[PDB]
């Protein structure tokens, strides 16, 4: 297996089509051993994760809670073992007030807002970093989920900036976790249909910023080389799996798309 | 005169080696009338800018008072006068808490910290866009100080991650912006010894920081094909003035950069 | 006016709607004294730029041709006076043969053609550089024109290729320039219809190429935030003068946008 | 093994510091069965690769021979049976004549000499394409090996240009090859000093060109967040092997940095 003997912590399940369940349940088809983290529902995402095929412990961490991430790595080592480290991190975490997305102008958008937006997507990457990288082993690896930012588009407005300023704090993060022989790296995923992405597609944050997202989607598997298909998050787990192995053991701070090559084509 | 008849609010005086001290500088000279904001010392100010080669209304704005900018567009329209309108605006604003720069860790500058530097440093950008826009002529330009934050550097930390923010709030400025006939610009300058810049290779965040950013200093110069010369904030305030120009009308949601040409060379 | 007293060599006008036509238009209603060169049909170029607001002596220049190159300076030197220099150089040059284009399969394109494409719209950036520093001035500035090419698209197949060859030779072009004083950039313009773009969109590379463009040019001004008009090269005409002057001072090896800002939009 | 069972063609082995080699090693490791292909001194080549952990046919290729890749798709059948299919093509070819690199003035280069470095290294990575993807099975991955160019660097010169070249050739490859349900993709390496690497930093294209990439290299690894070691291509075959498994499935026509991070770092 691809992640055989790795222990790996995995945030961001929320419900059995976020992409972090995805990402967990291929990197335990790959022989990863897993740490979940979970914000706020944790009933709700311990019934979700016992579909995962294999059992996981699951911690509580509330990403904005300076307590949780004080507690985190003690108790990530509760769960692993004294004496065991973590080989792998996922952050796929990602949140922005309603008032930062969609057809809420993004004039709009109450600082306050944002900046919960700002920190819970692209501070806390750095914020996991800095709890996790003390419990990781030499040539571990921290990945989290991106989604391109490096052109504005509809809809997706403060989230967007979110995902520069991640993109931006990956790269220091880099730095950090080079201290340790990690790797730190970014998956810039195609737009997937997760919960809210569907949400938003049925007219959630406003029906223009519905339309746009949806020609936005269709849009995206035309200009992909080898389509892109929403509904699977599958080739995004696995690209995430390959960050994680030891497959790209010279590639820190740096982005990888897994966006059916849309990023690369303009039409 | 490039700027002959364009009315210009330029924001970000503190000193006279203010990046936008220079800009004013150079847009008075170019024939336009300004109109300057200043941040808290207002009677400071003021004395700087009586040095300009005109008279400007200076009008005090913190970027972070609500009120400060709801009230924006009237004081400056009350400044110009009735029935005139902006064609120009340069936000020459940035600022990042100690925490979020210099030896103090990455991982150590507290949320808080950064927030302020992100509302001050990027989300300012989009404030000030939404507070004059309303008060700005068709074929205007907005026009805002960046630091290419594309790739990583000692030293600058949260404040490289503000950049990538502030540039990734530009393009969606740029949208906004369109709907008014107005661009939305960044230029990137290269480092600028303003009395911060001397402060920091001074020491003053730390000696391995003012080490490395004099390097970073020296290399920029190696690095420019045409040199770079930090203790002159002509060149960049000459390229805001061609971005405030009729000179750049298709160029809009971008980054000018004025650094000397080194970030197209490697070494 | 912008280029007051600069003398500037405009390359590439071969029809009224030519980019470097409105380049040259442009510089002289900006006050440049001009020399032109031109390829191949030399009666045709004078008739056409006999309606320039002003007289422009002509030179014929095949960029292919070493002697012609050979012998650039010294008749650019004879048509502006012997201890006059060039301010300026405008490259508007391209060049991609048939098969290399339009719905000629991408693999099919012999890399004869490929190569003669390259020759003409890359390498011979280099080779007016390297024709014309010694005959610049410090403060002077080559500008060429670009597509952008950093992602793919349909129809422009090894045109594209040959605009990523050229923005890189750009860049080398710059630190020679440097040695001079002088900067080396390009413009990134929108889709202009000349006549081989119209030609396209007729079919004249095939159908479905001629759609793809269609869509390519109605994409553009959608995702502009301030629109673009392909009939109009104004815009980036008076971007190239922008680079020829002195108002672009610390930008080299570059490539600035005149493209409505459509590059830094998705959708 | 991550390539199990996959057929892969590895071209550009030349000497046993060929990165190709190991490529070629690690692939083999990892349980791909391969087929070499080789330039002119197939004698050498073939007692070169005689040490690689298994034995694999070797064909010759000239990428600039049209026969050859008019006839390679039959000549690999041949060495991998009738009936099976490459899953995956390693290009690995790269060549600039001296005057197009080193001390050699950049302006100095004949295009002659340009040309065929760019038809070896840009130009080829299509021809590769074009030749093999008929004998591809989807699923399969097409990759090439890049030096980022994208921004210019001392000693390279049109080396750099061919870079530059080779990633928009990448990018339109992707769209054929998706055809097939294929990805088209670079590895940017770091550099590593394989024979000629090291003959340059010895001075063999001038000394000022050694000193240079000298301090390229020792720039490299400063700057690489997880360090680089120039001496060791492990790190990039795997990345080559990386992208031909199934664990990169949604990256296409895009570039993978293996090069320590460094890209991603200013200083
Ligand atoms: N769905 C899409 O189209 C794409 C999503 N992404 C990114 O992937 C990541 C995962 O999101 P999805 O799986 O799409 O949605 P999701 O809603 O399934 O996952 C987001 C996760 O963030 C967690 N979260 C929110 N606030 C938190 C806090 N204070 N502390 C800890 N966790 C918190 C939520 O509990 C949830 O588990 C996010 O970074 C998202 O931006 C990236 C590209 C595309
Ligand atoms: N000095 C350098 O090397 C470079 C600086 N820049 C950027 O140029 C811009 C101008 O900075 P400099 O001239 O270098 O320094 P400066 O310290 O002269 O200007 C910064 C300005 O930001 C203002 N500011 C801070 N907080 C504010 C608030 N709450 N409301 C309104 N204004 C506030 C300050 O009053 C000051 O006028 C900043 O965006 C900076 O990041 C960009 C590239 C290089
Ligand atoms: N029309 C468009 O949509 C855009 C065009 N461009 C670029 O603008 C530049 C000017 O082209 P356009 O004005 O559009 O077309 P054009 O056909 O009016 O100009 C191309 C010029 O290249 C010259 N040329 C061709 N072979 C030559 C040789 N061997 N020696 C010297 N000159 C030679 C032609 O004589 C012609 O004057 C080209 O670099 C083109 O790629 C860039 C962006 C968009
Ligand atoms: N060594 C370095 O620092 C880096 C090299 N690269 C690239 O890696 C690739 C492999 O080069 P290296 O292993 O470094 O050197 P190498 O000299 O071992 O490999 C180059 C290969 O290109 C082949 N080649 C040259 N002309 C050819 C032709 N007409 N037909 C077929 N093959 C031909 C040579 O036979 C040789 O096998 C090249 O694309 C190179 O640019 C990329 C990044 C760094």
């Amino acid at each position: 297996g691809l992640l055989d003997g790795k222990r790996i912590l995995v945030s961001g399940i929320i419900t059995d089509s976020s992409i972090a369940f995805h990402i967990a349940r291929v990197a335990q088809e790959q022989g990863a051993q897993l740490v979940l983290t979970g914000f706020d529902r944790l009933r709700l995402i311990q019934r979700i994760t016992d579909r995962l095929p294999a059992k996981a412990p699951l911690l509580e961490l509330d990403v904005q809670n300076e307590e949780h991430l004080a507690s985190l790595a003690g108790r990530v080592t509760e769960a692993i073992g004294a004496g065991n480290k973590l080989d792998g991190v996922v952050h796929s975490i990602g949140f922005m007030p309603q008032t930062g997305m969609g057809i809420n102008p993004f004039f709009d958008a109450p600082y306050a807002d944002v900046s919960k937006g700002i920190h819970i997507s692209a501070y806390s990457y750095a914020s996991m970093a800095k709890a996790l990288l003390p419990i990781m082993n030499p040539g571990g690896s921290i990945v989290g989920m991106d989604f391109d930012p490096s052109r504005a588009m509809p809809a997706y407005n403060w989230m967007t900036v979110a995902k520069s300023a991640l993109e931006s704090v990956n790269r220091f993060v880099a730095r950090e976790a080079g201290k340790y022989g990690v790797r730190s790296n970014l998956v810039a995923a195609g737009p997937i249909r997760t919960l809210a992405m569907s949400a938003i597609v049925g007219g959630a944050l406003g029906e223009e910023a519905g339309a746009q997202i949806q020609l936005l989607e269709e849009g995206w598997d035309q200009r992909a080389p080898i389509g892109w298909n929403m509904k699977d998050a599958t080739p995004v787990a696995k690209t995430v799996c390959a960050l994680l192995s030891d497959w790209l053991p010279a590639t820190t701070g740096d982005i990888i798309y897994a966006d059916g090559g849309a990023h690369t084509q303009l039409l």
